[PDB]
């Protein structure tokens, strides 16, 4: 059922406060399909064009450097809804203002370290992934369970 | 303290994707005490039984239907408000609508396979509890952290 | 794959200090299939059968007694050469002998209190299961995960 | 950063329930900073002093009582807004309230059982901190992920 | 100290269970630092080469098989004996052999699944490293804990 | 039951790491009972006296160094062969050397860094108990699942 997918990237501190796997479980065990996976070095290229919509923000600049300052983990997600249920399992951009139970709530407190990021529309994800994977990096297969994840 | 109970079911995909132990933690680290435990393939006249202030809805018969393709562990769990509490720890019955921390928010996605489901009131409660459940199988004893639990 | 069975049951401390979850997530993600499970109050007599082995100890009839005083989570799991990795599962008899990372070793201290119990061969299994079952209490299903855990 | 700090307090029912590890992971994931932390059974003035602003409420006794009737680990936590998230953590003061994910909603039931406390304004947590601990024993380092917690 | 490295792959039915999450968390918590992580489906040539010390076992055209049938996670892992720590770690190649604690003897039953595999050597890590990566893959940094884990 | 005594420490590596937590869960989990917490930065000499046996060490100093490089978490467990079984749990010297399931075995690497320490002789037991605490910050209470971790 929908195989609509989703980029969600583990940020620098996410990645240097050991939580990737934390991190990947939740996805795993939500029921999701991975379907892309890489650690890299985004270049501040990648990086300003990610986040085009803030290019304005006062603290954008910030933005590159951090997320270009470390190593993250790109990633890929498919499932019904897994953009807008992904950013519920984020959390709020602010962790203050996150929930306990979700990513950013349970594991950071300053929204400058928010230790993840995600897709924010399925437009969004689909443009995103582009610009993350090249197209043969999608891996596509069948999960054992998905008959019972999906009527 | 408080004795009332309620039935709380882990449906089929529950069983399948390895579900059941997570979930009976759940309801044990909350202080509530285990009653009923069986494993069952449910029948279909149980289970129409069981489901029947929905028998004129237009997915009555896939339900029905699901609910008997494979074996669920059909639960009974006493404390003060269980079957106000349970339905919060179960979530909404559209996982989408499930907060992360609740059982159907972190592990399911679509309604249809939604792994688990529970009374919605004391009267539904008592009436499901002997339609599962033969009164033998209900076992009667009182937890070692019955005084740090209640007052 | 493999149809072998073996018959575990959590012990009434197991169930009063709140494992049976952890020790059900236990056998579920090692790949075993669950294909029994009953919440009940063994009979004395039940016991000294299932222990008739152990008849002539000097600490049979404390056994005995204490096994009848609480209620057990009785069950059956299914998987190639479940019996004896069951046993390695649950660690040794003396908690004090097993080893972290086992059942026992990590959730109980003493040999009269070490919470979890299973068949030690596959003949002593099927008697012990023939014991505590009813035939149409052993569900017979088919995991999803089937042809990932079993070439 | 931030070196604002809160007084938590684990109740006797949670130190008695087994709960002092899966706390205190709570606030180390979180990225809150551990200050100072003991065991201890407080006595009833220094517990009438702490709760001095419900001195005149009907179960006032009553709490009094139950917190000097075994030890509690009483602890000091550091990080932005650590007060205010202290308290997002645990939860609402009635278990029934309280959300899943929470310390409380996870882990109690009962409003007179509710295992933990904090401070509930950095005016309040500075005099509780005062008055439960000596200077020496709140311990000053930095954290080595201080920069991937903080910008 | 010691930057030596070594390969390990999550293998398809690691995958198709959902164990990549816990698995790297594994190496994490340990402290261990990740290089490189990368989600594919492994050729039969670069599959035949990697496995080319087995060509002639019996066995060996249904390890190609199986480890092709389905997408796995490369990665590779940085630390102090890295290599001869990580066998211990995943556990010894039959299932049935390995300890509860180790990523097999926790979480599969059979050798022809056993959901993980690594290095078995220094110099066949280099070798199998730079088979499977090319040196703009592995990603160098310093972790915050550095340290800490070592003197 | 049993009163025996041993003292653990998490050292400095162990609470930068956020490994606090899950330390005590393994002793509480375990059924041990906890009687002394404290968190402190122990005094040059304080080590000295502690390490005495291996003064004469050509690493003594590297060690009451970094012992005392940062703060450390002081315990106190109580239960039937604690000392004995408390090392087993902790591992073996060399994190290199201890089996995973254990404490070094799952979260470090380096016998410089191995997180924790305690007593090896119900001797060494009550001494170190004598250096680090008074007698007072020994708390005595009687678990609710006594009966049930106890023959
Ligand atoms: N007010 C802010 N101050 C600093 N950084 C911010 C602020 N708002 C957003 N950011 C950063 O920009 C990232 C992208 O913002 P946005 O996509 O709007 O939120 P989200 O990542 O939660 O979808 C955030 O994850 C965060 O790291
Ligand atoms: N719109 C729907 N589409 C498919 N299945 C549904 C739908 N609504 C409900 N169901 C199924 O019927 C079950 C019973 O519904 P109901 O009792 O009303 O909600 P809940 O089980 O969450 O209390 C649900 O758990 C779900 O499996
Ligand atoms: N020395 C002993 N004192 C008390 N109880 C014992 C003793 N030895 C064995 N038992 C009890 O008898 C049970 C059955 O023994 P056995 O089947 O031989 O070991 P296991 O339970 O590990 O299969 C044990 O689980 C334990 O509860
Ligand atoms: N109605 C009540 N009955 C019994 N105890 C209560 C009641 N209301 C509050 N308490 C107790 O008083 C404590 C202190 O109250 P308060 O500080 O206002 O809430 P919180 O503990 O959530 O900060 C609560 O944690 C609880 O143990
Ligand atoms: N006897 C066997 N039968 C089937 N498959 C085997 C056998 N021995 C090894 N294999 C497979 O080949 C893989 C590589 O073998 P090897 O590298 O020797 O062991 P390990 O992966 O544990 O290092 C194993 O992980 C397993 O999948
Ligand atoms: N060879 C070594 N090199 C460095 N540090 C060591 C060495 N041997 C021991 N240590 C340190 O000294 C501590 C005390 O040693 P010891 O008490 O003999 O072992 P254990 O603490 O495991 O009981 C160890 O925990 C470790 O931190
Ligand atoms: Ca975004
Ligand atoms: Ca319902
Ligand atoms: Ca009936
Ligand atoms: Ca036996
Ligand atoms: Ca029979
Ligand atoms: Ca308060
Ligand atoms: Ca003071
Ligand atoms: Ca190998
Ligand atoms: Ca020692
Ligand atoms: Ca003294």
């Amino acid at each position: 059922a929908n195989c609509e997918r989703t980029f969600i990237a583990i940020k620098p501190d996410g990645v240097q406060r050991g939580l990737v796997g934390e991190i990947i479980k939740r996805f795993e065990q939500k029921g999701f399909r991975l379907v892309g996976l890489k650690f890299m070095q985004a270049s501040e290229d990648l990086l300003k064009e990610h986040y085009v919509d803030l290019k304005d923000r006062p603290w954008f600049a910030g933005l590159v450097k951090y997320m270009h300052s470390g190593p993250v983990v790109a990633m890929v997600w498919e499932g019904l809804n897994v953009v807008k249920t992904g950013r519920v399992m984020l959390g709020e951009t602010n962790p203050a203002d996150s929930k306990p139970g979700t990513i950013r709530g349970d594991f950071c407190i300053q929204v400058g370290r928010n230790i993840i990021g995600g897709s924010d529309s399925v437009e969004s994800a689909e443009k995103e992934i582009g610009l993350w994977f090249h197209p043969e990096e999608l891996v596509d297969y069948t999960s054992c369970a998905q008959n019972w994840i999906y009527e």
